């Protein structure tokens, strides 16, 4: 599914995620713009073997099975695949997981380049939430 940018805010929203550990909803949006440019279905391959899938691009590497990353963690316990669904039920869980390991959301390379340190509460100017 391809959302809109107050569809999936309202989303987002409704998942908790406007200001989990402290990062507006407006950051959660951006990052999703850049990252898969609000498609559920995005999947890209990195150098190193790992993938990465649905709409906030998460990695293969360490948060979730995809049967071919050889040495994987799988973190959030989740098949890659369920990470492509029109519900965005599960990449926000494991985005919860991600958000919280430390590094905050410089964890997805394209809100650190794109979205951080911008006006982001333009992404969900407009919206009805
Ligand atoms: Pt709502
Ligand atoms: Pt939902
Ligand atoms: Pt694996």
């Amino acid at each position: 599914k391809v959302f809109g940018r107050c569809e999936l805010a309202a989303a987002m929203k409704r998942h908790g995620l406007d200001n989990y550990r402290g990062y507006s909803l407006g950051n959660w949006v951006c990052a999703a713009k850049f990252e898969s440019n609000f498609n559920t279905q995005a999947t890209n391959r990195n150098t190193d073997g790992s993938t990465d899938y649905g709409i906030l691009q998460i990695n293969s590497r360490w948060w979730c099975n995809d049967g071919r990353t050889p040495g994987s963690r799988n973190l959030c316990n989740i098949p890659c695949s369920a990470l492509l669904s029109s519900d965005i039920t599960a990449s926000v869980n494991c985005a919860k997981k991600i958000v919280s390991d430390g590094n905050g959301m410089n964890a997805w390379v394209a809100w650190r380049n794109r979205c951080k340190g911008t006006d982001v509460q333009a992404w969900i100017r407009g919206c009805r939430l």
